C-alpha cells in the first residue's frame, strides 16, 4: 500500500459500527496505521489513519463503499488523502480539578488560564463523582511555561474554592511507588499532643503552641519541648489510653488499602510519639515509621522526650533513608502533610500534597487538598473512584 | 442546583470552544458533575453533565445562550434533562492488537469476535507506529465470557497473522512490578548451548536436541545432560570466549531501561550457565539470577553441570523465589519465554509472555509475540512508543 487515507466517522452511537467498517475496507487494500475511537454521550468519533494501493485511493470505489455502508446506518463519514501525523504525541502534564462543588465558573477560569498560556488540551474526563466531584484534564504545555501554569492555576483555585493540582506525566514521574503521611490531623483525626496534654489539663495551653508551630510561627523543636513538658508527671498509661482513642482521618483505610494494591511502600513520619503510632503502623501494616519518643521514669512521664528529635529537617531525613531502603529513587516518592513542620518533607518528595494545610505548607506544596478526604490523594495519584470501587467489590 | 442538565458539543476542532462553554454556563447557575472531552482528527466532542436550578433549565435561556454561542463560531450543541449515570464504569479488560501489518480484515475480524461474545468497545487507540503497528482496545467483557474471548482472538490471531493479547485491565492486576526473561532466544540472540557445541565441533547435534527439547518433545533434565556431555574436553576459556560473543535481542536493552525507570524488579531465569550469564546480568544491572553451572575440572569442563538442574519446574520455582525476595505477589508478576521449558514458569507469572516461541508454549501463555522485537512487551505492559520515545529524549 503506497498511499495514504484518512477516514473518520462521527454521529450517534450504534453498535456494529466498528465491524461494518474496517469489513468495509477489507475489500480495498487497506492496511492499518492508527485507529481511534470513543463514544462520549453516545457521539461516536471513529478516526482510521490508513495505507492503501495509489490505484485504489485514485478511484471512486473505495469512497462509495465506505460513505454508503456508513451513511446507510445514518452516521456521518469523511473520506481524504493523508500523507499527517500517524500516533499523537504524550501529554506533558495532567491537571486535577476537586470540588464540592465545580462551579461552571471554575472550571471555566481553569480553561481560560489554561489557553492563556498557550497550553492545548489533549483530554478531558471524570475522575469521581464522590467523596468529591474531580475532573482530570491532560494537557501538553510549551516548554518552561509550567511554572506560570502552576501560579496561575493556583491563584484560580484560591478564588474560585476548587482544589488544582498540575503534574508531570511523563513515565518515570507517573511511576509513584512509596508514600509517606504526617500522622496528626494527616493520617489521624486531630493532634494527639492535645490529647495528651487534656489528661494533664492542659489542652488549652497545647493547642496555642501546636497551632503557632503548625503554621510556622514557632521553631519545630522549641515547640515540641515546651508542649511535652506540659506531660510532666503523667502515668505512662495516658499513652496506651490515648493510643485506642485515635481516630483515622475520613477516607484513611481506602487510601491505604487501595495503595497496597497499588504495590507502594508505605510509611508514617511524625513528631510524634512512637508508642503511640507503633501500634496504629502494625495495624495499617505500614512499612516504615520515624517519631519521636518520650521519657520515661519509674512509669512517669518526666515531661521530656528522647534524642534526636525529629524537627522538619529530620522529616525530610525519614523520607530520604525510607526511600534509600526501600530503593525507590526520590522522583517516585509521595510526600502527604498539613503543617510548616512538613515543610522539608513535602519538598523533598517527588510530589508533595498538602492535606487541609495551614498557609505555610500549602504555599510550597506541589499540590493542596482542602476536603476532609483522604482518599482525595487516591485521585491525585491517577485512580478513580470507578477503579477503586471495582476492586474493592472483587475483594 | 436541583435539577440535571446534559449539554453535548460536537463539530470541527476550534481553540477557545471550552472556556467558552463553561463561561456561558457560568450565567446560570451550573455546578459540574462530569466533563468529557477529547479530540480526535480535529474532531471535537465535548460532554457536560451538570446540575443547575430548576427554574434555570425550565426556561430557554440557558439554551439560547448555549446554542447561540456554539453555533455561532461553527459548531453544533445539543441540550437535554438528564437525571443518567455521572461517570462512566472502567473498562474489564484491555485488547492488544500488534501486527506488521495489521490489515483492515484483520481487525475487523477482532472486532467481529469481540460483538459476537456481547463485549462492548470502551476506547480504541494506537500505541504503537514502531518497530510494529500497535492498536490497544479497552472493552467491558461481560462477566464469565473472557475465556470464550480468548480462545476466538487467538483464532482470529494465527488466522489474520497479528498478534492479540487479552489482559485483565483492573487495578492490581495492571501494577505489574516484576518480570523475569528466559535468556536464550528470549533476551539474547540464539542460543548459547549452540554456541558451546559448536567449539565442539558438535553445533550439529546439540541444535537439533534442543529444538527437540525447545517445542518439548523431550524432558528437558536429560536433554540438557545429553547436550552438555557434548562438551566434555573443552577447556572452561570457551566461556568467555562465548560470553563474549552474545547479541542482546532487538530491542533488549530499551525493554530492560524502560522497564526501570517504572520501577520493575528484573531478573532472568535460565537453564543455561551460570558463568556466561552472570557477567551480563551485571552489565544489564539486573536485580535475579537463576541459572545452571557447569562442572569444571582442572580447568576443563567435564561436560557436566553441578545440582541442581533448573528445570521445567525449577524456573516457576525460581520466579517464586525471586517475587518472594522482591515483596511482589504472584499476580504482579510477568515471565517472558519462547520454551517448553518456560511452561510452568509462564502459567505462574500473573502475564506470562510467550516471545517467538515454539507451539507448545504459545499454546498455553496468557499472551504471543510473533515479531523479532523484545519492546514488544513493553506495549503488552501499558507503554506506549511515544512515551518511550519521549522519556528517552528527557534523558
Ligand atoms: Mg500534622
Ligand atoms: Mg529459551
Amino acid at each position: 500500500p503506497k498511499v495514504s487515507v484518512l477516514i473518520t466517522v462521527t454521529g450517534v452511537d450504534q453498535p456494529g459500527v466498528t465491524a461494518t467498517l474496517f469489513e468495509v475496507l477489507s475489500r480495498h487494500g487497506v492496511e492499518l496505521l492508527n485507529v481511534e475511537q470513543v463514544v462520549i454521550r453516545h457521539r461516536l468519533t471513529l478516526g482510521v489513519l490508513v495505507c492503501c494501493p495509489a490505484d485504489v485511493a485514485d478511484g471512486p470505489a473505495l469512497r462509495h463503499d465506505v460513505e454508503a455502508a456508513i451513511r446507510k446506518v445514518g452516521l456521518d463519514v469523511s473520506i481524504e488523502r493523508s500523507d499527517v501525523p500517524i500516533i499523537r504525541e504524550p501529554s506533558t502534564h495532567t491537571i486535577f480539578v476537586l470540588g464540592r462543588p465545580i462551579t461552571a465558573a471554575a472550571f471555566g477560569a481553569v480553561a481560560r488560564e489554561v489557553a492563556a498560556l498557550g497550553v492545548n488540551i489533549d483530554l478531558i474526563r471524570g475522575v469521581s463523582d464522590y467523596p468529591v466531584i474531580g475532573l482530570e484534564l491532560r494537557v501538553s504545555v510549551p516548554p518552561g511555561a509550567d511554572g506560570a501554569l502552576r501560579t496561575a492555576l493556583n491563584r484560580v483555585s484560591s478564588e474560585e474554592h476548587v482544589d488544582v493540582a498540575v503534574e508531570d506525566y511523563t513515565l518515570e514521574r507517573r511511576a509513584k511507588r512509596l508514600i509517606v503521611f504526617d500522622v496528626d490531623s494527616t493520617l489521624v483525626q486531630g493532634e494527639v499532643i492535645e490529647m495528651l496534654a487534656a489528661k494533664a489539663g492542659a489542652e488549652g495551653q497545647v493547642a496555642a503552641i501546636t497551632d503557632a508551630a503548625m503554621r510556622g510561627e514557632l521553631d519545630f523543636a522549641q515547640s515540641l519541648q515546651q508542649r511535652v513538658a506540659t506531660l510532666a508527671g503523667l502515668p505512662a498509661t495516658v499513652i496506651d489510653e490515648v493510643a485506642g482513642q485515635l481516630e483515622l482521618m475520613p477516607g484513611a483505610r481506602t487510601t491505604l488499602r487501595t495503595l497496597r494494591r497499588l504495590g507502594y511502600a508505605c510509611g508514617v513520619v511524625s513528631g510524634g510519639f512512637r508508642r503511640i503510632i507503633e501500634p496504629l503502623a502494625e495495624e495499617l501494616m505500614l512499612d516504615y515509621v520515624a517519631a519521636n519518643e518520650l521519657e520515661i521514669v519509674d512509669g512517669t512521664l518526666t515531661g521530656r522526650v528522647v534524642g534526636p528529635i525529629i524537627d522538619r529537617a529530620g522529616k525530610a531525613t525519614a523520607l530520604r533513608e525510607f526511600a534509600q531502603r526501600a530503593g525507590v529513587p526520590m522522583a517516585q516518592t509521595v510526600a502527604v502533610g498539613n503543617g510548616a513542620n512538613d515543610i522539608d518533607m513535602l519538598a523533598a518528595a517527588g510530589l508533595g500534597i498538602a492535606f487541609n494545610a495551614k498557609p505555610a505548607l500549602r504555599e510550597v506544596a506541589d499540590a493542596s487538598l482542602s476536603h476532609p478526604y483522604l482518599d482525595t490523594v487516591l485521585f491525585l495519584l491517577g485512580v478513580t473512584r470507578g477503579e477503586i470501587e471495582a476492586a474493592d467489590a472483587i475483594d
